[PDB]
């Protein structure tokens, strides 16, 4: 709503595990202000893939050792994967290529679920001489 979404958070590229291949797969994930979730073919948001609900959705995340299901591809090591379970009840399986990656979109996406923004009125205002 909100006539979309304007604002982006984090733009990196996970790991997620399909289903019917069940492998890996590298896809860019973007988070938005509105609070939703969407992963793109590539950085270029031409072929949207899905789009799920961030704000009050997120019911969990793991990452590292927390999997339970999970395992880690070719090269990544287990102190990368990562998991995002939704409201809805569906989860995400995701795989960060580091533990530093992995937390950065736990503590980034645990935020949003719980953490709403004064989107509404704001000035790009700032410095000027420099």
């Amino acid at each position: 709503g909100s006539s979309g979404s304007s604002g982006l958070v984090r733009g990196g590229w996970l790991w997620r595990q399909s289903s019917i291949l069940r492998r890996w797969k590298r896809n860019w994930f973007a988070l938005w202000l509105d609070g939703t979730l969407g992963y793109y073919h590539d950085e270029t948001a031409q072929d949207e893939e899905d789009r799920v609900v961030i704000h009050f959705n997120v019911r969990d995340i793991k990452v590292g050792q927390e999997c339970q299901d999970v395992q880690p591809p070719e090269g990544r090591s287990r102190d990368g994967l990562l998991t995002v379970n939704l409201r809805e009840g569906s989860r995400l399986h995701l795989c960060a290529e580091t533990r530093d990656d992995a937390i950065a979109w736990k503590t980034a996406l645990m935020e949003a679920n719980s953490t709403p923004a004064p989107a509404g009125a704001t000035v790009p205002s700032g410095p000027s001489s420099g």
